[PDB]
């Protein structure tokens, strides 16, 4: 693996990176074949290039890309890329939309904050790590119950909406004991969410519309924070008065209360909801399209493990012995990252590697890795394009140190000196209940997709029962 010049242009400063960032929203092939086509090119997984949002919202677009699964982890390694203000990419939401303060997720692990407000979180989760169970259960059979309905009302039924619901209906549940939907925030938060993320993200998210429309308006400038703000306090209204235990914690740690809900909000709306809106939809899809012998074993195993070793109820336990039920979560995220995107900027000058050659990377460039890329090299997982029900079952469980939805093997766990996933351990547990409640109810299932710019737009068709 040879010491190479790392290939790609940046090319005029102001007229390519608005150029390139057309390209990537409007070309033919999407953003993947953004990359795709300069992997070709160059005949390297490993290039330059612009990246958006580009021009007033970014001073910087130019990047370092990684496309294959050796030289990706660099990422990883905080000892040699800084994780500062990152979080998103070449750009950073605006503070205002934040409470004025820098949340946990765009600091630097060298910041005391980052390992203050992580530990925080860690509190949420721990402290909550009792009602996850047994309210998700709860939150599950009101949604299949309700889209049970909905099917033989009108032959179909949306999942993603409802799906959305029921996410922060069971999130307010465990992280707090708090059902929102009886407060006045009514079933109306992931459009709250929605609204106040769209102005964040806004730069650099494609929402399927013309690009005479998308570009000047969330393309070239930054969205008025203040429209957003009235929408911002109902969400932060709710969680002021319910992450009580957690508000205090944050004073025992040296964190303030304000400061602390803005961070508790954006952990909940924006890791947590963010991530489960595009996760479960995907979840539901991969399996679906499955076929039958994975539902039939589905839900054989889950039933089995839980008479077992649940006494008829779900528990820790019992999912240990769903080993099929365990790969089938891990594929999906393989598959299909959630959050495809992670950025790293080069702390001092050290050298990386692609699977046929070696490259110079300078303090200061930033690092981009197309994550659905790296996790699908042939050169680590067989079939890639595939879904590969049992991929991670057996002997398989030795590619675990391959799944980096998280932001790292999933054989690691988060720690304040690293930038992983703060739920890691959570995701795993509630998409796996995701995939358990599910096959606890039917014994099969059949569903249609739809497109759109958040991934499965799923909508069932057809649900069997147990008994
Ligand atoms: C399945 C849903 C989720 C997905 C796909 C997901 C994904 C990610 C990714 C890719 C990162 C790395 C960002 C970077 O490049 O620096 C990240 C960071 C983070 N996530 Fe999640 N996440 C999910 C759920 C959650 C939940 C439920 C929490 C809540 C406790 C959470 C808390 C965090 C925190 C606190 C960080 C930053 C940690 C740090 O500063 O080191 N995530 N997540
Ligand atoms: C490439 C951006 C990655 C963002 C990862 C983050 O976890 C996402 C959070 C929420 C994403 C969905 C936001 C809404 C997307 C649809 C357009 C806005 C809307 O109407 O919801």
């Amino acid at each position: 693996k040879p010491l190479r010049e790392i290939p790609g242009s940046y090319g005029i400063p102001f007229f390519q990176p608005i150029k390139d960032r057309l390209e990537y929203f409007y070309g033919t092939g999407g953003r993947d074949e953004y990359f795709r086509s300069r992997m070709q090119k160059y005949q390297s997984t490993v290039f330059r290039a612009n990246m958006p949002p580009g021009p007033f919202v970014s001073s910087n677009p130019k990047v370092i890309v990684l496309l294959d699964a050796k030289s990706f982890p660099i990422l990883f390694d905080v000892s040699k890329v800084e994780k500062k203000d990152l979080f998103t990419g070449t750009y950073m939401p605006s503070t205002k939309l934040t409470g004025g303060y820098r949340v946990l997720s765009y600091l630097d692990p060298s910041e005391p904050r980052h390992a203050q407000l992580k530990n925080l979180l860690f509190f949420m989760l721990k402290n909550s790590s009792n009602r996850v169970i047994p309210q998700f259960e709860t939150t599950y059979t009101e949604l299949f119950e309700g889209l049970e309905a909905e099917l033989a009302k009108n032959g179909k039924a949306a999942f993603n909406d409802v799906g959305e619901q029921a996410a922060f209906r069971f999130l307010g549940r465990a992280y707090f004991n708090s059902n929102p939907e009886e407060t006045k925030l009514g079933t109306s938060a992931p459009t709250l969410i929605s609204s106040w993320v769209l102005f964040n993200l806004a730069p650099t998210l494609d929402l399927g519309l013309p690009w005479f429309l998308q570009e000047p308006l969330l393309h070239t400038f930054r969205l008025p924070a203040f429209l957003i703000k009235s929408t911002y306090n109902k969400l932060y209204d709710y969680f002021q008065s319910v992450a009580t235990p957690v508000m205090e914690q944050a004073e025992k740690l040296g964190v303030p209360k304000d400061e602390a809900v803005h961070n508790i909000l954006f952990a909940v709306c924006f890791n947590t909801f963010g991530g489960v809106k595009i996760l479960f939809p995907n979840t539901l899809k991969w399996i679906g399209l499955a076929g039958e012998n994975l539902h039939t074993q589905l839900a054989e195993e889950i039933r089995g493990a839980i008479k077992s070793y649940g006494d008829g109820n779900v528990t820790l336990e019992a999912i240990e012995q769903m080993p099929l039920t365990k790969s089938v979560v891990y594929e999906s995220l393989r598959i299909e990252p959630p959050v495809p995107p992670q950025y790293g900027k080069a702390k001092s000058n050290f050298t990386i590697e692609s699977h046929d050659a070696t490259f110079e990377v300078k303090k200061g460039e930033m690092l981009f890795g197309y994550q659905p890329f790296a996790t699908k090299d042939p050169k680590v997982f067989d079939r890639p394009e595939e879904y590969v029900p049992d991929r991670f079952v057996g002997d398989g469980e030795a590619l675990l140190k391959y799944v980096w939805w998280s932001n790292g093997p999933e054989t690691e766990s988060p720690t304040v000196e690293n930038k992983q996933c703060a739920g890691k351990d959570f995701v795993v547990l509630i998409t796996r209940l995701f995939v358990i409640e599910l096959f606890r109810r039917y014994d099969s299932f059949e569903i249609e997709l739809g497109e759109s710019p958040l991934g499965a737009a799923v909508t069932l068709t057809f649900l069997k029962r147990a008994s």
